């Protein structure tokens, strides 16, 4: 009925979920017979670094039980002494990046120092070595795993009192937003592209250091009315004014480039981050060069980071586009950071090739 | 999410060496064979040597010919190398020749290989076509595969921070800094300076007085006397920031100040503060305050409280003064006691 129910509780057995990728070259050329140990890098959750795990796979399964079967084991490197009760599931990733053979453990298994659980007889050697399945491109076996570590109980309690009265929500942005559109009690003109806008100092000085420096430097005594702005056009300046007065950006998508450039010009940090987030969702193969150029010109740190990530991931289809061919001639330094980014992350020294 | 990948790169190299007069060398010198040593690998640091015995070194191996991979010195103490020697098809022979299926760990100062390669009589028989020009060329590519450690990569994205809006705190700081002030608000002699536009946007009473043409005089010389200093400071803070931190201790006078200037949100917020502070001693006082300032919600809540705690409230002095000073408040209490309840037996 949703009657508030006076007191409430919001218990949460939080479970952190992450994965770990492993791919071995020339799987058929290893032949680790009868428990010969091959180790992998110590991998943690990624959300901070508290406990470390590492896999351990035996292509020729140890012991007479898994003599003709692959033995796959998961080992704990370090963790707090708490008898960690966590889930593990293992599956083989195909060439097309789709999970195929899902083997899930039925419980959260207990882990301590030196302990290593795993689904023994994971896959038949006869079926594993069968290349007809197509899961070994270039004789490479890829391991896909999902794990569900749990911290075992953190709960919430109370209160949500009656609250007989009904206070209205804060109307600061809404009512102060109407100040711009009605343009009441404003004093100083603001001309862009021959189009005049009327805005007053205090809000601008509060929400943009650039105008704070510009207005105070002797112009307000004499030249308060007319101010010279021509780097931007009116249909983006309207959104800039609306955001400054109100703190919201409704028409953000249609002007994510010019608005970002203007925010860079006027040092609107939050508006810059909103524009970066909105434009970065528009990332595509065809428009990579332009967004890299825009980020580099306007010093959009997060935008340039995600853009170099995207181009490092999808360079196979971007270079043929004319954007790269113009950017090389116009921006050789951009080519420099592109090569630096691509040549260290994913094909650093021919591993992987 | 780590890109571990356990790169298992193997070091291999090409090699050339020809054996001359292999047919009758056994008659020439015999069994103990010594060949030239060669260096390869990382800048020729690794030492290797390959030679072919025409007959068994010991009595047992006299039957099968020995192709032993002598290794005086090894690259590393731990070398789990599955050595796979091969030939570049001088004739057609790539099966039935002994290829290592399981090797042994190579350690410094130790040599390992295989001593059985092919039958002596069968090899010497020219009918099998295993005598290309009475010479065999070796291409010994040693496949050391112990190097496995390592590479990695985090591969995290995390999207964007998207910092929250700070309009409230920004305008609060603007109030504290008092920059580009347009009008001066004078209270009890003490003078405050605040901006016209924000006041008019938030509080209609301030807005109206800056619109009736009284502009040449009342911009800088507005008199605000019916309010105290602290109440006006708190109300100015609410006007600018949108928060009322010091509200809970000063409810009644702040409600009066809000009532004068029509700030609805602060009015209802003070009503919330007062409503959950009711006591039987001052329920009459709270009801009088709510009715005087046209605060409907607190008025109704205090009336319901006094109805529920009527048996005790009528003994108080506040009610006994309200009955004299405010009769229609008693009329409202009676209405909300009777018309909103009953019948009850009789």
């Amino acid at each position: 009925s949703g009657p508030v129910a006076e007191s409430w509780c919001y218990t949460q057995i939080k479970v952190v979920k992450f994965s770990y990728m492993w791919t071995i070259n020339n799987f058929s050329f290893c032949r680790e017979e009868m428990g010969e140990v091959i180790k992998s890098s110590t991998f943690s959750s990624g959300a901070n670094d508290k406990l470390k795990w590492c896999l351990r796979v035996n292509p020729k399964g140890l012991d007479e039980e898994s003599k003709d079967y692959l033995s796959l084991y998961l080992l704990l490197v370090s963790c707090p002494k708490s008898e960690v009760r966590a889930k593990f599931k293992f599956s083989i990733l195909n060439a097309k990046g789709e999970e195929t053979k899902a083997m899930e453990s039925q419980r959260a298994y207990r882990f301590v120092q030196g302990k290593d659980w795993g689904f023994k007889k994971f896959i038949r050697r006869d079926f594993l070595l069968d290349e007809a399945n197509g899961l070994l491109p270039d004789d490479k076996l890829t391991l896909f795993c999902e794990v569900s570590v749990v911290q075992d109980s953190v709960n919430i309690s109370g209160q949500n009192t009656m609250n007989m009265v009904k206070v209205p929500e804060c109307r600061l942005a809404d009512e102060l937003g109407g100040l711009w559109e009605n343009s009441r009690f404003t004093d100083c003109c603001l001309c862009v592209a021959g189009q005049e806008f009327q805005a007053h100092k205090a809000i601008l000085a509060a929400r943009s250091p650039v105008f704070s420096a510009m207005f105070e430097h002797e112009m307000e005594e004499s030249k308060k009315n007319r101010v010279e702005i021509n780097d931007v056009e009116p249909e983006v300046f309207k959104e800039m004014m609306c955001f400054i007065y109100t703190g919201k950006a409704p028409n953000l998508d249609k002007m994510a480039d010019d608005l970002l450039a203007a925010a860079d010009k006027y040092a609107l940090e939050r508006l810059k981050v909103m524009c970066e987030d909105a434009l970065c969702s528009n990332l595509s193969v065809e428009n990579a060069a332009e967004i890299l150029i825009l980020a580099d010109l306007h010093s959009a740190d997060q935008l340039k980071t995600q853009a170099v990530d995207f181009i490092n991931y999808h360079a196979s289809d971007v270079l043929e586009t004319s954007g790269w061919k113009s950017m090389v001639v116009s921006h050789p330094h951009l080519v420099a950071e592109a090569y630096r980014s691509l040549a260290s992350a994913q094909c650093p020294f021919l591993g992987p090739p």
